């Protein structure tokens, strides 16, 4: 409550006080051995007192702003004010000396470097206090605050990273150096030095031409210009200087316990602070106990699922899978350090991932031949429909025993269910079914063309059996196209042809709407949760197709398939083993959906006992279950306790856990290793992937995340982050694939081979190159955009 408070006078956390940039700089000055500008800063209640008129206009939109944005800048700040910003001005320098105008709130804001005079700051605030209405900072009712510090007057300056911005790697550090002053409104202009140390010694030097630098003259900031050769010849930093900065940066670090990034100046050969603010865009560290260099595998690269994990839905994953994992930013990860400490372990997972994608070999050989990270080294046929009715028979006997059972003992039995869960889908009769599917194996896939019994297959065709019904009754689109509203199918009989489509969308949901995008998470929401997905797929469906689509392109495949059987005919052996692979490898594809059947049965069985919660006045909202774990959420329900500021920790985690993306390779450093791929003799421009379909085309891209953005039109190429088996029904409105992840025998690769869909998987960030409406081309082994 002071009007002023001195840098080394700032109180613990209170920053509605003084504001984020202030509260780093009241804790930087305590830092010892730190030398940080001397200063203060002007109390947000300052920002107060000196607004009755003020609040004319904050309730006139509760881009005229230029009139109470004058306001502040002609009302004119309190005696008192002015005098409590006399003394402490005083104690730092007082006038006739330079300092800088800083305001602190994310965001960006106004700020003034070397201002001198009372006059001259006196008006510098008020265009601080401006700076919160310019139709920038617009799009309430909130405090700033404002910075004044010593202005110094450096040779060299710019910004330091305690941990590789790109790789994530925390014993990395970055360094940008710049000659001159530092940028409020970072302009391409003042380019700088990029240097990068691990400890002690360079490992990077990257020099740029730097035309020109700003240096504070006697008043305001004029930008010289510097001779040629001062901009390539001259190292921002000398080696030394560079070193030293390093261990002065990581001396912050270990003050605040995070990663940070600081703002640095350097006079006279002595270095100060400016700022210094914890790094949030960091992907972070796997739990784990015994202490050594840990090299993880991303469980998401494997399953072609890299979005990001709720707590709850982490856990079943992890109470399916048998082997040990860890999870890191809604991920989960395999600690595979032991394999890769034997030479014999080591080559034998090398070879096994390896082909199935140049990717995560080439991330292995990476973290492998790393400066020694790791230790060196010392000197049956008739078995198919049994196991799809004994699993049919497995949910049935499920689900009436889940109504059956709630409260406590209703986790006791989804524990002992999971074992069950085990022993169907690790069922050795299960595995050696589709061993023979795949040892039955160019030649052979297009011979295994449209065979029946595919559970995923089905569930396109039948979309299309449902959009056939759904057509003729023009009467039910105009709805379709508006609604927001989830609950759609209510309405649906106060229309005509609605009645006999609903019939054939809940039939549809009986059968498939289990599933959704991402299966693999329970917490994300399943079709028949919200049929409001498939709502363009089945218009899509609409906008382009015949009375009986689903017979048709099935119709394709066989008589393809009817023309193969017997190039090789004109040696019977091959008969059978033909459709001993035919009859078989539509089986493949139903232990995933046996597993996920029963995920939906556990989540109606864990949301109704949530729901129980919010009545018993333990649960503020239904699906806050979603952010436990599945042990805590026993305990929540046999207590009548629970955490919320973990929950909405849970809640801010995931978001943050949205913005990233897992990497193949994991460390305990934090390194991000994705592969790279090897390339000459192919065109500059292109990005590179893995070829999954033969095949070059070219057309529109369609960048699309949720099943929700899938309007697709005829020539229009699919561009998202990967593709599930939820995913396929959409193959048929498409002309080309491009995903972030994918395998060269997943289904989606399956079905792009029989369509005759050029596609390309493992393509990094191409649902952020690849901008939505652009021209590319896709061809079956690399394909690169048309502008
Ligand atoms: N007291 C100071 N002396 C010299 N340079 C400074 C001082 N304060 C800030 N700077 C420089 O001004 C630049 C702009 O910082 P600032 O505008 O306060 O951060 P933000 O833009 O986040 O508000 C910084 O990069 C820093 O190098
Ligand atoms: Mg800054």
């Amino acid at each position: 409550k002071p009007y002023v408070l001195k840098f080394q006078e700032i109180r613990p956390h209170s920053e509605a006080l003084v504001g984020g940039k202030g509260m780093n700089l009241g804790a930087c000055s305590n830092i010892e051995g730190v030398h940080v500008p001397a200063g203060f800063c002007l109390t947000t209640e300052a920002y107060k007192r000196t607004l009755n008129e003020f609040t004319q206009l904050l309730q006139r939109l509760s881009e005229i702003s230029e009139t109470i944005r004058t306001l502040i800048q002609h009302t004119q700040i309190p005696s008192e004010i002015a005098s409590y910003m006399d003394a402490t001005l005083l104690d730092v320098g007082g006038y006739e000396m330079p300092f800088a105008v800083r305001s602190s709130a994310a965001g960006q804001h106004d700020t003034y470097l070397n201002i001198i005079g009372k006059d001259a700051l006196l008006q510098h605030i008020s265009m601080c206090w401006a700076s919160l209405f310019t139709e920038r900072a617009i799009i309430r009712k909130v405090q700033l605050a404002v910075v004044i510090q010593q202005m110094i007057s450096p040779e060299a300056s710019g910004i330091l990273f305690t941990a590789d911005p790109i790789t994530s790697n925390r014993k990395s550090l970055s360094i940008d150096a710049s000659f001159g002053l530092g940028e409020a409104l970072v302009s391409g202009l003042v380019s700088a030095d990029s240097y990068t140390v691990r400890e002690n010694t360079i490992t990077n030097k990257i020099i740029a031409t730097k035309k020109l630098a700003i240096y504070s003259l006697k008043e305001g900031g004029t930008e010289t210009r510097i001779l040629e050769k001062s901009q390539q010849t001259k190292q921002t930093l000398t080696d030394q200087q560079i070193i030293q900065l390093a261990k002065l940066g990581r001396k912050i670090e270990a003050y605040f316990g995070k990663p940070q990034d600081i703002e640095w100046c350097l006079a006279e050969g002595a270095f100060y602070i400016v700022q210094s603010r914890p790094i949030t865009t960091l992907y972070p560290i796997p739990e784990v106990n015994e202490p050594g260099n840990r090299v993880y595998i991303s469980v998401a690269h494997q399953q072609m699922m890299t979005d990001a994990m709720k707590p709850l839905g982490l856990s079943f994953y992890l109470m399916t899978t048998p082997a040990t994992m860890y999870t890191a930013g809604g991920r989960l990860f395999v600690d595979i350090t032991q394999s890769l400490s034997a030479k014999v372990s080591r080559d034998m997972m090398v070879n096994s991932l390896g082909q199935s994608d140049p990717l995560i070999k080439d991330a292995l050989l990476t973290v492998i031949n790393k400066k020694g990270f790791l230790p060196p080294l010392p000197t049956d046929s008739s078995s198919v429909f049994e196991l799809v009715r004994n699993s049919e028979n497995s949910i049935k006997h499920l689900k009436q025993s889940i109504e059956t059972k709630s409260g406590s003992d209703l986790f006791d039995f989804i524990v002992e269910d999971l074992e069950e869960l085990k022993r169907v889908l690790f069922n050795p009769t299960s595995i050696d079914a589709i061993m023979a599917g795949m040892d039955a194996s160019n030649v052979a896939d297009k011979l295994s063309e449209s065979a029946p019994n595919n559970i995923t297959s089905q569930m396109g065709l039948e979309l299309l059996d449902v959009a056939d019904v759904i057509r003729p009754y023009p009467a039910v689109r105009a709805y379709l196209e508006q609604t927001k509203n989830p609950d759609f199918m209510n309405e649906l009989a106060t229309l005509e042809g609605g009645a006999e489509t609903k019939k054939a969308l809940e039939d549809y949901l009986q059968k498939y709407g289990m599933r959704c995008a991402g299966e693999i998470d329970l917490t994300k929401t399943r079709w028949i949760e919200n049929p409001l997905t498939l709502i363009p797929l089945i218009l899509s469906n609409i906008k382009n197709f015949d009375s009986s689509a689903s017979m048709h392109k099935f119709a394709q495949g066989e008589k393809e398939a009817f023309h193969k059987e017997q190039e090789i005919l004109r040696a019977m052996e091959t008969k059978e083993k033909i459709d001993i692979l035919r009859h078989f490898i539509g089986y493949r594809e139903y232990p995933k959906y046996g597993m996920i059947n029963r995920y939906f049965i556990y989540k109606l069985a864990l949301l109704r006992a949530g729901e129980q919660l919010v009545k018993d006045g333990i649960l503020q909202e239904h699906e806050d279950i979603y952010f436990l774990y599945f042990e805590e959420l026993r305990e929540v329900v046999r207590t009548g306790q629970v955490d919320y500021e973990l929950i909405n920790a849970r809640k801010r985690d995931f978001a943050t856990f949205e913005k990233l993306t897992p990497p193949r390779i994991l460390t305990s450093d934090g390194e991000m290793i994705n592969g790279e791929y090897k390339r000459e003799n192919l065109p500059k421009d292109a990005i590179l992937g893995l070829p999954v379909s033969s095949g070059t085309v070219e057309g529109r891209a369609r960048v699309i995340l949720e099943m929700e953005k899938a309007d697709l039109e005829d020539g229009d190429i699919l561009v998202t982050a990967y593709t599930d088996p939820s995913w396929t029904p959409a193959f048929v409105s498409i002309k080309g694939l491009v995903t972030e992840v994918g395998g060269l025998m997943t289904h989606g690769a399956v079905i792009a081979r029989e369509y005759g869909l050029p596609a390309v998987v493992g393509v990094e960030n191409a649902t952020t190159i690849i901008k939505d409406g652009q021209q590319i081309r896709i061809n079956g082994t690399e394909g690169y955009i048309e502008i």
